[PDB]
């Protein structure tokens, strides 16, 4: 496989490079330099094979002769260790509920598949993986590398910007995790590990690299459940779907359109998010004006500068789409509260992300067509307000309820490089 950086078509790197390197010069991130199409009658036959052998083929489609499709099935078996049904909401919705692995959230997949890349591509090669997270991605990276000896990894998180339960479950491992509470949102947080793979020093000290959708190998993977979720859908709706995924960083709608590339039917694609509304108003008059970003009940979606932005222009730019094709909304918290109201009248328990992705497809769906929102992740991740916004109480599952108790071993650290820099290289 072939990558460039969307700053620099001349800076190509191959698929083992772009998993070690993560980043490109300049903080730009690598766009895949072919868009493979896969036939009709190749994607027909796709969704009749099992979820592990497709995603497999799927991925080999860009990974190329690097890597043996066998052995990228082993590796995909071994990280794609749980399903990702389609829950029937309404006659004419469906919920890809990604929440069915260790972290109770979608980027388990891509995390998990990512250790099974850098473990196959750089073996036991000493390695620091530095990851921004707004809540979920942290827990999915923090137990996807933990225990590796040659691993080491470091999640920076907006104090108090994420949820209690989301918090316990990747804060309160140690050993080889190490977590920051830092004095900002998410954005600076993002701002800090880029931040960090222009310090030539660092990177050489420690062995960087990021498991954030950053990492190629983090976007390919989570473009696999996309096909899974299309494979469990009659014929009958395979030509009018519609999917809304509740967009924060954009790494998801980015993976979902790059499925759509392949040859995946997807009548529409609806990038739902909440307050902090940079796309939907950008998509709306064409200014892009990023607003100061404001805490919400969907915390992991508080992202006022979606760093895989850029990625979409650049396929819709590629593939000679039109962005006016790309169906949008902002959501505040008032209508979240109602909208979680609602899904429980209609007989299913979801969430403020989730809620939020509802909202936008159910006041967007025509007519004939059929559609699916992304249940990104588990409920019970935010226990306190779902009880609260429902009404009901909720029990924790045992991937919380065993990490609920324990004590929170984060360090404090302002929005400084500086600051950063001397905690990573003082716990080495
Ligand atoms: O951190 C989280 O939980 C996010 O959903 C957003 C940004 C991280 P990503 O680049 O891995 O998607």
């Amino acid at each position: 496989m072939k990558l460039y950086n969307l700053k620099d078509h001349n800076e190509q790197v191959s698929f083992a490079q772009a998993v070690t390197q993560g980043l490109g010069k300049n903080q730009g991130l690598f766009f895949p330099h072919d868009l493979p199409e896969f036939s009709l009658t190749e994607i027909d036959e796709m969704l009749k094979l099992d979820f592990v052998t497709r995603s497999a083929k799927i991925l080999s489609a860009f990974i190329g002769d690097e890597i043996p499709q066998e052995i990228l099935e082993e590796r995909v078996r071994a990280a794609f260790a749980f399903p990702a049904p389609v829950a029937n909401v309404e006659s004419d919705v469906g919920c890809l509920e990604l929440f069915h692995g260790p972290t109770l959230a979608f980027k388990d997949f891509g995390g998990r598949f990512m250790a099974q890349m850098l473990t196959h591509i750089a073996g036991d090669k000493p390695v620091t993986i530095l990851t921004a997270t707004s809540g979920d991605t942290g827990a999915a990276v923090a137990h996807a590398f933990y225990g590796l000896p040659n691993v080491k990894v470091v999640i920076l998180y907006p104090r108090g910007k994420i949820s209690p339960l989301q918090e316990k479950l990747f804060c309160t491992l140690g050993g080889n995790i190490e977590t920051v509470a830092i004095d900002g949102d998410f954005d600076a947080c993002q701002a800090l590990v880029k931040q960090a793979f222009d310090d030539e020093e660092l990177k050489v000290a420690l062995g960087l690299n990021s498991a954030n959708s950053i990492n190629i190998s983090r976007l390919l993977a989570q473009i696999c459940y996309y096909f899974e979720a299309v494979a469990q859908l009659p014929q009958e709706t395979r030509n009018q779907l519609v999917v809304s995924v509740p967009s924060g960083n954009f790494g998801d709608l980015t993976a979902g359109l790059l499925a759509k590339s392949l040859g995946l039917p997807v009548k529409r694609f609806i990038a739902a998010t909440n307050v902090n509304d940079t796309v939907p108003r950008f998509l709306h008059d064409g200014q892009w004006s990023p607003k100061a970003t404001q805490a919400t009940l969907s915390n992991a979606m508080d992202v006022s500068q979606p760093n895989n932005w850029p990625r979409v222009e650049e396929l819709f730019r590629r593939k000679i789409w039109q962005l006016k094709e790309l169906g949008y909304a902002a959501v505040d918290d008032e209508t979240t509260q109602q909208t979680m109201r609602e899904l429980k009248e209609l007989g299913y328990t979801s969430e403020p992300h989730a809620a939020v992705a509802y909202r936008a497809l159910r006041d967007q769906l025509n007519p004939g067509e059929y559609g699916l929102f992304l249940g990104t992740a588990h409920p019970a991740k935010f226990k306190e307000s779902v009880e609260a916004i429902l009404g009901e109480t909720l029990d924790l599952p045992k991937e919380l309820a065993e990490r609920a108790d324990l004590p929170l071993l984060s360090h404090n650290l302002p929005a400084d490089f500086a600051a950063l820099r001397k905690l990573m290289m003082n716990h080495q």
